[PDB]
């Protein structure tokens, strides 16, 4: 019997059949069902999924999921109890999920992490999130739920996913600086770093960001346009309005239609043309008008050009 925290580093345990999995190991999980109750069987001698009951497992567990609450294994281990159930169809050449337990933003969410450049600290989100691109996006949804706190069939916020991750990914290279413009105040400069450089919530467009955008100001309406973004993409979010989506201008974007919460999301991403993706559904279009609350868009190093 082979017991472990990161399915890496396995330990070897001799086992017997009299006294449950709950007594001899405490709480144990075989794939994503729970074995505490469960008594030991033939077939069952494998590798087991244990909470850290040792500092050695206690280590171990955050070298992997740079997390030390107790509950996370247990979360984890519910919602893959779900997910490795769900269907993760290749759509337009992206690994999407067919629709179940309210996965709709959880599928815009997939979608839209195959098209942007993440390196994410906890290797064990970095294991699944390069065998979700090839297809097993089992554990790599899973995690998600875990790490945001979330559960299977809850409805979820894209721009909150991925805000929840952008915290658990390396982007300290990233900055942003603003330039906020008062006629009687003057001008104040104001820098960005990490994952408040890569989201803005205001406008869907990164030209307006650009342009600039009327912001209060602590006398009372200013201007705040973009001086310098160096990071591999920018996150414009909003909230849900009719907008119009033309090829070649963004990288992907999150349509939601619906009343607040108990709503649906759909993916639209620009390639050859526009395509929208809904789960396991597809469909092209030349043009897009529609309601959309984030907008993804490429960027590398960009200066402004106003004094
Ligand atoms: C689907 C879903 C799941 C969870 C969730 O959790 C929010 C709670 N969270 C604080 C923990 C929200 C949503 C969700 O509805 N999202 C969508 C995208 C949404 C819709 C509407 C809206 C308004 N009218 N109608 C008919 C829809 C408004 C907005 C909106 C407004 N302003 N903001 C910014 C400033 C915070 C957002 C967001
Ligand atoms: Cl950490
Ligand atoms: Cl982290
Ligand atoms: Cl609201
Ligand atoms: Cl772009
Ligand atoms: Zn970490
Ligand atoms: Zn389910
Ligand atoms: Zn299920
Ligand atoms: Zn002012
Ligand atoms: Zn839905």
């Amino acid at each position: 019997v082979f017991t472990t925290v990161d399915n890496i580093n396995l330990h070897t345990q001799v086992v017997d059949m009299s006294m449950t999995y709950g007594q001899q190991f405490g709480p144990t999980y075989l794939d994503g069902a729970d074995v505490t109750k469960i008594k030991p069987h033939n077939s069952h001698e494998k590798t087991f999924y244990v909470l850290p009951n040792d500092d050695t497992l206690r280590v171990e567990a955050f070298e992997y999921y740079h997390t030390t609450d107790p509950s996370f294994l247990g979360r984890y281990m519910s919602a893959l109890n779900h997910t490795k159930k769900w269907k993760y169809p290749q759509v337009n050449g992206l690994t999407s999920i067919k629709w179940a337990d309210n996965n709709c933003y959880l599928a815009t969410a997939l979608l839209t992490l195959q098209q942007i450049e993440l390196k994410f600290n906890p290797p064990a989100l970095q294991d699944a999130y390069y065998r979700a691109r090839a297809g097993e996006a089992a554990n790599f949804c899973a995690l998600i739920l875990a790490y945001c706190n979330k559960t299977v069939g809850e409805l979820g916020d894209v721009r909150e996913t991925m805000s929840y991750l952008f915290q658990h990914a390396n982007l300290d290279s990233c900055k942003r600086v603003l330039n906020v413009v008062c006629k009687t105040c003057g001008q104040q400069q104001t820098t960005l770093k990490g994952v408040e450089a890569v989201m803005y919530m205001g406008t869907l467009s990164y030209e307006q960001f650009k342009k600039g955008v009327q912001i209060p100001c602590t006398c009372g309406q200013a201007t705040k346009y973009l001086v310098q973004q160096e990071s591999p993409f920018v996150m414009m979010s909003a909230p849900p309005a009719q907008y119009e989506l033309k090829h070649g201008t963004f990288t992907c974007a999150s349509e939601y239609t619906g009343n607040y919460q108990c709503g649906h999301y759909k993916h639209i991403t620009s390639k050859e043309t526009l395509y929208c993706i809904d789960g396991a559904l597809l469909t092209k279009s030349s043009e897009y008008k529609g309601p959309i609350t984030d907008v993804f868009y490429k960027e590398n190093s960009y200066t402004t050009t106003i004094k």
